[PDB]
Formats: structure tokens, C-alpha cells, sequence
């Protein structure tokens, strides 16, 4: 486990998305931005994304998906109302820059906190929503899966405690999602793209004070889960057994992404330090779809 730190002075790094030449795009929610950051240790503003940039993954157009959350109040808290705009599903084209907003509401319901998101293999899209904490009260958590085509937004799962990291498993017969303040890795399992059959168990859930951000799967089905207050990432089978904790020196480690040669290198957000880190891995990461197969 080499550790190597790739960029600094980033505002709330997330999302990082690890490109087949290992630069990495990412999102800096309070900057407002997506950047790039190239292995030369240049950077560049790649794009201007106002509101709360949250999580992001290439399309299969080879636009960028983005989480927007609406905007958080700032270490993030609850937006004051004029820091909240709405949160929505938007795409970012990586050569002008140019953000268009695709969906801002399911059925008769705004989005209230899109969190993080991947792409299934027909090009269909889940996202987890987080939800926004107010002032005496929060929203519940929920999953979303936009139709291949981004035809249609439905509901998938709600009414859990806020979600943060999701994934498939590799033969994406299965989705997790991992539940914030809990600490806990949910498993849905899916009779088919973009549907939940009933609605999902907690396979794992850590002790102590610990909470859940974003996650990565690996080729061996573990799930990799960024894990706040502890700072490190916990590997979880998809049996649900705790392999392993990697610390990483930040209490508020937000995300991880596999790149690099065979996909064994880890891509780490430290959103306490502001920093991109590497650091090797024992074992390859899961492919995108639309970015390594
Ligand atoms: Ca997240
Ligand atoms: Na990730």
C-alpha cells in the first residue's frame, strides 16, 4: 500500500472518476466544479456546476453524469434556504464545459440531495439521494434508476435513512447502497436492469461511531466503502463479512475508484484534507461500464 498524494487544495473533493490514461475528474462540491486532474500533477477547471456537484460517472454518450445536490452550508451542513437550489441529475459535456440539467424531480416529486451514481450495462442510471437536513427535521433516503435512453426517472427504493455510495455487483444482479449515519452496506437484489424485487437487507453493519460515504466494487464482488469518523475504507463481502479497514488519514474520507494498470489502483477523495490520494490494492476493481469495458 504505497500512498502517493496526487492534488491538494481541493474544495470538498468527490466523485472521482479515473480516466483510462489515469488523470482523474472529480468534483469539488464547494467550489462548485468538476476537474481534472492529470498524473503530471497539472489541473484544470473543467466545468463550472453550480449548486452542490456530489458524485459523478462518464455516460455512455462520454458526457459526465453528475449528483448535484443543490448546495450544502459551510466541513458541509445544513444549506441555509438561499444556499439551496434544487437538487437534480445533469451532464456535463468535457470538452465546452457546457451543464444541462436532465431531471429535477420524480413523478410528482422534486429531488431533494442526489449523492452518488452508476451506470448499468444498458446504459441505465441509479442514484442515491440523500436528502437534505433542515433545520427540525431531514429527509429520508431513496434510490432512483433513470431508464437507458434517460426516457424515464422511477423510485426504487425509500424511506431509509439518508444514502450515500452505490454500485452493482459484477454481474449486476444486485445493487448496495450505503446508508450514511448507520454505517451500514444495503443489498437490493434486482430481477432485472433498473428493478429492485423485494426491499433490501443491511448485510453489514460496522460498530462503534462510524458512518458510510461513497463506495467502489470490486472484479471480486467486495464492496469498498469510504468510512467517515474512522477514516479508512472498510471492505465488505458480498456476504456481508468485514474483510478488512485500510485507514487513510482523514476522518472525512468521502470516496474511492479504481484505475491504473489491471484496475489495482485505489483513487481516494480526503474531502478533510482537500487532497486526491492513490494508493495500491491488493486486489482489481470492478470495470465501469462506459469508462473501462
Ligand atoms: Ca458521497
Ligand atoms: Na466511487
Amino acid at each position: 500500500s504505497n500512498v502517493r498524494v496526487l492534488a491538494t487544495d481541493l474544495a470538498f473533493p468527490e466523485g472521482p472518476v479515473v480516466m483510462p490514461d489515469g488523470s482523474v475528474v472529480l468534483v469539488e462540491i464547494r467550489a462548485q466544479q468538476l476537474t481534472r486532474v492529470w498524473p503530471d500533477g497539472r489541473k484544470e477547471v473543467v466545468a463550472k456546476v453550480p449548486g452542490g456537484p456530489n458524485g459523478a460517472a462518464l455516460g455512455p454518450d462520454g458526457k459526465m453524469y453528475i449528483c448535484n445536490n443543490g448546495g450544502f452550508g459551510w466541513m458541509p451542513g445544513a444549506p441555509a434556504p438561499h444556499e439551496y437550489i434544487g437538487g437534480s441529475i445533469q451532464r456535463v459535456d468535457l470538452q465546452s464545459g457546457e451543464v444541462e440539467t436532465l431531471f429535477d424531480k420524480c413523478g410528482e416529486h422534486p429531488l431533494k440531495g442526489p449523492n452518488d451514481l452508476v451506470f448499468d450495462k444498458h446504459g441505465g442510471l441509479w442514484f442515491t439521494d440523500l436528502g437534505k437536513r433542515r433545520a427540525r427535521d431531514m429527509d429520508v433516503g431513496a434510490a432512483y434508476y433513470i431508464k437507458p435512453g434517460m426516457t424515464e426517472i422511477t423510485e426504487q427504493v425509500f424511506g431509509t435513512l439518508p444514502l450515500n455510495g452505490i454500485g452493482l455487483s459484477p454481474d449486476e444482479a444486485t445493487m448496495y447502497a450505503a446508508e450514511t449515519p448507520t454505517g451500514r452496506l444495503w443489498a437490493f437484489d434486482l430481477s432485472g436492469p433498473g428493478e429492485v424485487k423485494p426491499k433490501g437487507k443491511p448485510i453489514c453493519g460496522l460498530g462503534g461511531y462510524q458512518m458510510f460515504d461513497s463506495l467502489a466494487v470490486e472484479a471480486s464482488g467486495n464492496v469498498c466503502v469510504a468510512t467517515l469518523v474512522s477514516g479508512c475504507i472498510s471492505v465488505i463481502a458480498p456476504d456481508g463479512t468485514l474483510v478488512e479497514q485500510v485507514p487513510t488519514g482523514d476522518r472525512v474520507t468521502t470516496n474511492i475508484a479504481f484505475g491504473g494498470p489491471d484496475l489495482k489502483t485505489a483513487y481516494i477523495t480526503l474531502s478533510g484534507k482537500g487532497e486526491l490520494i492513490a494508493m495500491d490494492w491488493s486486489r482489481p476493481g470492478l470495470p465501469l461500464n462506459f469508462l473501462n469495458k
